[PDB]
């Protein structure tokens, strides 16, 4: 099966932001709203905002997953390559197979599914720090869009879900990914392409 992809705010008005860090060469992570893409370095920090307009409940999560986009493809399990998966990068959490990280969250849960075997990664839903306006989670993506064996080219999507406690759906997000040596500059090529 594939999991739903419909952006849904909503009883709490759930959705993403993402920041502005332009599209310099050296940048390690960048966001296009035209192309709704990010585009991100192998292993580096992906800062990802999380808006709501009302509190959701103590006991609310949000899982990250990934899904190819293509149709053809939407169906097969998106995981790491078998380079990848064996190079012992493990975090002490992270099963080495899972291409999307929480960093520096130490109640971050991994999933297996056990029918579908999709992988996911979930955290509990906390309010933004004193003095923000949002609470941010810090993902890694863990194999470049071009691995063979793994991703090889296919452009993925992260659906981004509010969870309640069991696991139900209270809202949903979701963007395009791309892991690659210079996001930068292929955001910026793939922005011209589409104008
Ligand atoms: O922002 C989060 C997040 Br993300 C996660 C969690 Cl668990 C809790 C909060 C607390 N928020 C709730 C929404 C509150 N504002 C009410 C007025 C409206 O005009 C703007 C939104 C601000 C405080
Ligand atoms: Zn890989």
């Amino acid at each position: 099966s594939v999991p739903s992809q419909k952006t849904y705010q909503g009883s709490y008005g759930f959705r993403l932001g993402f920041l502005h860090s332009g599209t310099a060469k050296s940048v390690t992570c960048t966001y296009s709203p035209a192309l709704n893409k990010l585009f991100c370095q192998l292993a580096k920090t992906c800062p990802v905002q999380l808006w709501v307009d009302s509190t959701p409940p103590p006991g609310t999560r949000v899982r990250a997953m990934a899904i190819y986009k293509q149709s053809q493809h939407m169906t097969e399990v998106v995981r790491r390559c078998p380079h990848h998966e064996r190079c012992s990068d493990s975090d002490g959490l992270a099963p080495p197979q899972h291409l999307i990280r929480v960093e520096g969250n130490l109640r971050a849960e991994y999933l297996d599914d056990r029918n579908t075997f999709r992988h996911s990664v979930v955290v509990p839903c906390e309010p933004p720090e004193v003095g923000s306006d949002c609470t941010t989670i810090h993902y890694n993506y863990m194999c470049y869009s071009s691995c063979m064996g793994g991703m090889n080219r296919r452009p993925i999507l992260t659906i981004i879900t509010l969870e309640d406690s069991s696991g139900n759906l209270l809202g949903r997000d979701s963007f395009e990914v791309r892991v690659c040596a210079c996001p930068g500059r292929d955001r910026r090529t793939e922005e011209e392409n589409l104008r």
